[PDB]
RNA sequence: GUGCUCGCUUCGGCAGCACAUAUACUAAAAUUGGAACGAUACAGAGAAGAUUAGCAUGGCCCCUGCGCAAGGAUGACACGCAAAUUCGUGAAGCGUU
């Protein structure tokens, strides 16, 4: 029923109280993968696995940095175990980068021009009002 | 979005600055045509009597094979009143200058 872990040690000391919300998170990743596409475009059916990653990573990433709520060796515990990205952490402490959808949204390599997606322009330099969704992801405006 | 502003100056708002700067064969489609054995009837395997191994050759014919191997009926086709330049003799009869 559970995740299966990897490490076979106990988890740390304050695991108790992460777990029902991790486990809910988790219970909504097994939703989207079993969702059929009818109505779903081709892309836009794995858009649910990137907000729902995005998720679980930015919860971990509050209750360590912002509410202190998590020691180093819990919060390591979850990256080992798959809880929290990090190499998503990671671009989250940059200056700029920090509402970011994916690792694919500021890839260059993955793009024709060698550029990021219009999901990274400021909303207030495209001055127009259109309405965004990225096709990697279906975000609207990170930075 | 975040941070810094000995910014107004409260913790409400605003101002300034810094970083962050252009995805997508754009459809979950509408269309548009050419196509699956294989069944339907027909149809029957070259070499001058008959029964037969085959190896080629040519290209707006392909199939199987990774094949510059080898098979596919000798893989099939090829079977054509197969006419390409350029004429003269001799007498004989009739009409004519
Ligand atoms: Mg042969
Ligand atoms: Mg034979
Ligand atoms: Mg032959
Ligand atoms: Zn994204
Ligand atoms: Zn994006
Ligand atoms: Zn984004």
């Amino acid at each position: 029923m559970p995740k299966v872990k990897r490490s076979r040690k106990a988890p740390p000391d304050g695991w108790e109280l992460i777990e029902p919300t991790l486990d809910e998170l988790d219970q909504k990743m097994r939703e989207a993968e079993t969702e059929p596409h009818e109505g779903k475009r081709k892309v836009e059916s794995l858009w649910p696995i990137f907000r729902i990653h995005h998720q679980k990573t930015r919860y971990i990433f509050d209750l360590f940095y912002k509410r202190k709520a998590i020691s180093r060796e819990l919060y390591e515990y979850c990256i080992k175990e798959g809880y929290a990205d990090k190499n998503l952490i990671a671009k989250w402490k940059k200056q700029g980068y920090e509402n970011l959808c994916c690792l694919r949204c500021i890839q260059t390599r993955d793009t024709n021009f060698g550029t990021n997606c219009i999901c990274r322009v400021p909303k207030s330099k495209l001055e127009v009002g259109r309405i965004i969704e990225c096709t990697h992801c279906g975000c609207r405006g990170c930075s």
